[PDB]
């Protein structure tokens, strides 16, 4: 009567340490732990989970195993992970911990993660002393392996009839250390017939272990589930080693927790329609889930849909096979991970987008409103806002997808923007939703064509051009924002500072969209109409498609919020430049001391001192600003700003890594800026003249050009190809990238126009996407078209197109020095080969210098 789970436990006792190794971790799922060791290592207490128990008690969770609610009490807590990944869960009141601690045992890890203070974890509670306390919640992770299976039935079952009387109609998860002796099986029988539940693997844990979890919600055989996990364990020892997946650990965040300042409430005059219409679309499975995890967004009701989404990116052979030193290069496959399946689409949601933003005093309101007042008058002082039209947009869409062009091609889609049109002229909205059928696909870009028509003007007409907005960098180029950097930098005052601050779009307040919405009182009467329906139905009022796993299938949610960015809508990045001015002037202010804790706190500040700072410092102090959506580069008139910090988090603008309270770090190298994901090197020519370059970390780009678009080898080398060229206008001064742009040429037929955009930046002007000659591309861009290079003469030869310093190239990512880029080097006309034989007799060029 021997079981298979005995037979593998006989398999696993006689692995030698060597193989023993191997096989624990072969197949299996992993978080990378990385960061959050490190932060745990420096006393971090925001973010991090305090060990792997936070991530595997979400897989349960984000599955609907268990849903942790009301009064959770966490048994053998160790070090806290179950107990602070509750805490920022949608019912979750309190959260108890008990743990032994002392000798051996671990001990509670104190955090500040999202609900602290909801969280209260005691160490010397031994939980087999313990007399069973009323709770929602009972959670249990305890149970400690054994050469021994009898040893581990005894430990088993011990927790077993420890936990067992704690158990009454709540939910539950808890770890059955050793599920496959017959007396665990006969004793998991009893208790699901008295309280329900079900046996789970989870694939975090290591082959080493047969521990499942008896989970609350969900039924089935037991003797099968282990049996299941018996097979899949046996078959594991002789499988060929598998490394294991890798995920991304989870973001606890930061702070406090008020539960009752959670819920959102909805306008339903306003979003009424728009659900209406939804549910009729999708009426034949429509549903509400009471238990959507939604803390924030306002929930409607859920339709059932295929899920979309990877868990990682597809991977460019072509690129990959003339890039061979970077296979075993980790910030290269960290590129790649991106999972977009309604796991991680749901994961990002909770940690990133479900979250409350407190309203700011009522003396920053003040502030804030002068300010922009001020700034959309000086924005708009040559200026007027006009309509954008169907032909505008009809361009746009065309030279930039496929379902675009024939949508704006079509009829029917300008008759269904025209009758939506005429809601939003009575104050109305139908069908405007985003997305965190044609009939859905042509709603969906009829909504952003409105949101085109109404808000376009600021992209289109460059509103946020340096000339026009004195802080703006918009239609500049990235080929530019260097030589920007360089001339701020040579305004006396303070370090220069590049604070980026932690998802700005989700910190956009209700303040915030009223100051942005000012810009209508310069629009003409049919304009503002149409404006002022963008602006009050759909940006203040979002309707929201979020797909979600559950235990039968996915659903995509209907969700609302009045406030935060609609990040999926027309008119992001203007509306964020404008706000992000305004912040940064507001805390130009306060490091000057015109603005004060007192000023904040004041419920009828006066106007005066404001006004006469922006009429006679206002335009100085833009000028010192370097603004993109999201990003700054501020250099303040000395470093008080760098404790200016009362406003900016008290706007709701909290800085990312860094404790709220710390003071900003500066710098006063403006080649050591950060600003849009970039750097910028100034370099000496071979003929003596300056130039100011790009630069980012070197895996950053191969990594990025290693990951695919949209069978077809064409596309693959087309979009390769691009990439070879992008790298030679803007990145030829790194080394590595100059040598394998001249290989992917040399290995893509000449004649390939490249395909497929290699960024959607707004800083990219794409004059990489030619078969004109790359050398006089590079003079076009470089010295014609450069108002920063006074002397005209072009550069005849590559070689004298400079490079970064060696020791500047190597600690910007470079290989250079390495034996594996000195033998990739040799291997190159191999390699190039390799990619020609694979697209067949075609007609190539040699770039090879
Ligand atoms: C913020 O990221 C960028 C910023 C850039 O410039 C500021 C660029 C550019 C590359 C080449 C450029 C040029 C030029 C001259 O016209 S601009 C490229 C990227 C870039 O990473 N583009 S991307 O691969 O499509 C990336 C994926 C994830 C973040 C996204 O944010 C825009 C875009
Ligand atoms: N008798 C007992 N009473 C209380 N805690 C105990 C115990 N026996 C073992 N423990 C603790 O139970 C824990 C199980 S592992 C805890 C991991 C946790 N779920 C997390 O996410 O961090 C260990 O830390 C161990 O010290
Ligand atoms: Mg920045
Ligand atoms: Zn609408
Ligand atoms: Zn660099």
């Amino acid at each position: 009567g021997e079981t298979l789970g005995e037979k593998w436990k006989k398999k696993l006792n006689q692995l030698s340490r060597k193989e023993f190794d191997l096989y624990k971790k072969s197949g299996i799922t992993e978080v990378d732990r990385t960061e959050a060791k490190e932060g745990l290592k420096r006393g971090e207490t925001t973010h991090h989970a305090v060990s792997r128990g936070s991530a595997k008690l979400q897989w349960f969770v984000e599955r609907n195993m268990v849903i942790p609610e009301g009064r959770v009490i966490d048994l053998g807590c160790g070090r806290g992970g179950w107990s602070y990944y509750c805490a920022g869960l949608k019912k979750v009141t309190e959260v108890r911990g008990y743990t032994k601690g002392g000798p051996g045992h671990e001990e509670p890890v104190p955090m500040s993660t999202y609900g602290w203070n909801i969280v209260k974890l005691m160490s010397g509670k031994d939980v087999f002393y313990l007399p069973p306390e009323k709770c929602d919640t009972l959670l249990c992770d305890i149970g400690e392996s054994s050469p021994s299976p009898t040893v581990e039935e005894s430990r088993t079952i011990r927790v077993l009839k420890m936990v067992e009387p704690w158990l009454k109609n709540n939910q539950f998860c808890i770890k059955v250390l050793n599920p496959y002796m017959p007396t665990v099986i006969e004793h998991l029988e009893r208790l699901q017939r008295k309280h329900g539940g079900m046996l789970v693997r989870n694939p975090l844990s290591r082959n080493s272990t047969h521990e499942m979890y008896w989970i609350s919600n969900g039924t089935g055989n037991i003797v099968s589930s282990v049996n299941m996990v018996s097979r899949l364990l046996l078959n594991r020892f002789t499988m060929t080693h598998r490394r294991p997946t890798i995920e991304k650990d989870v973001d606890l965040g930061a702070g406090t927790r008020h539960v009752n300042a959670e819920p959102e409430t909805p306008n339903m005059d306003v979003i009424g329609e728009r659900i209406k219409r939804i549910k009729e679309e999708h009426n034949s499975t429509w549903h509400y889930d009471d238990e959507n995890p939604y803390k924030t967004w306002a929930y409607h009701g859920s339709y059932e849909v295929k899920a979309t989404g990877s868990a990682s990116s597809m991977i460019n052979g072509v690129v990959k096979l003339l890039t061979k030193p970077w296979d075993v290069v980790p910030m290269v496959t960290q590129m790649a991970m991106t999972d977009t399946t309604p796991f991680g689409q749901q994961r990002v949601f909770k940690e990133k987008v479900d979250t409350r933003t407190p309203r700011p005093l009522p003396g920053t309101r003040k502030v804030m409103e002068i300010t922009a007042e001020w700034l959309w008058r000086t924005l708009g002082r040559n200026k007027r806002p006009r309509l954008c039209t169907r032909e505008e947009f009809t361009k746009k869409v065309r030279t930039n997808w496929d379902s675009a062009k024939a949508a704006v091609e079509d009829e029917e889609f300008w008759k269904l923007v025209d009758r939506e049109r005429e809601l939003h002229k009575l104050g109305k909205c139908g069908s405007c939703v985003y997305n965190m059928s044609r009939a859905i696909w042509y709603m969906w870009l009829g909504v952003r064509y409105l949101e085109f028509e109404a808000l376009g003007f600021l992209n289109e007409d460059h509103w946020f051009s340096r000339e026009n907005s004195y802080s703006g960098v918009e239609g500049e180029g990235l080929h530019k924002l260097g030589y920007i950097l360089r001339d701020i930098s040579k305004i006396p005052g303070g370090a220069m500072y590049a604070d980026d601050t932690a998802g700005w779009d989700t910190r956009i307040t209700e303040d915030d969209l009223h100051n942005e919405e000012k810009i209508i009182q310069q629009m003409d009467p049919e304009h503002r109409q149409l404006a002022n329906a963008i602006f009050k139905l759909t940006y203040q009022n979002k309707v929201v498609k979020v797909q979600r796993p559950t235990p039968t299938g996915t659903v995509m949610d209907i969700i609302s919020r009045k406030d935060q960015r609609g990040s999926g809508q027309v008119g992001t990045y203007g509306l964020n430049t404008f706000t992000n001015m305004e912040a940064q002037l507001v805390r130009q202010m306060e490091g000057e001391g015109v603005l004060t804790k007192a000023d904040l706190e004041n419920p009828h500040l006066l106007e005066k001192k404001i006004t006469q700072w922006l009429e006679t410092k206002g335009v100085e102090r833009l000028k010192r600003m370097a603004i993109s959506g999201d990003d700054c580069v501020v250099k303040p008139i000395d470093d008080r700003f760098a404790n200016a910090l009362l406003a900016l988090n008290d706007m709701g603008k909290v800085r990312k890594d860094i404790p709220q309270w710390q003071p900003s770090k500066g710098w006063h190298d403006w080649q050591q800026v950060p600003f849009c994901s970039h750097h910028f090197h100034e370099l000496i020519m071979k003929d003596g003249r300056k130039l100011v370059v790009p630069c980012r970390p070197q895996d950053e780009l191969i990594g990025r050009a290693r990951i695919s678009q949209g069978w077809s080898l064409r596309e693959t080398a087309c979009l390769g190809k691009a990439y070879a060229q992008m790298w030679s206008l803007m990145y030829f001064h790194r080394r590595d990238l100059r040598l394998a742009s001249n290989a992917i040429c040399s290995a893509v037929p000449v004649h390939w126009v490249p395909t497929s955009r290699t960024t959607w930046s707004i800083h990219a002007h794409h004059q990489w996407m030619t078969t004109e000659d790359m050398l006089t591309v590079w003079n076009r861009v470089w010295i014609e078209e450069n108002p920063w290079m006074e002397d005209k003469t072009p550069v005849t030869t590559w070689e004298n197109v400079p490079y970064l310093g060696k020791r500047e190239d190597q600690w910007c990512g470079s290989l250079i020095g390495l034996t594996s880029r000195a033998t990739w080097a040799q291997n190159i006309p191999t390699a190039i080969q390799q990619v020609r034989s694979l697209i067949g007799n075609e007609e190539f060029l040699d770039y090879m210098p």
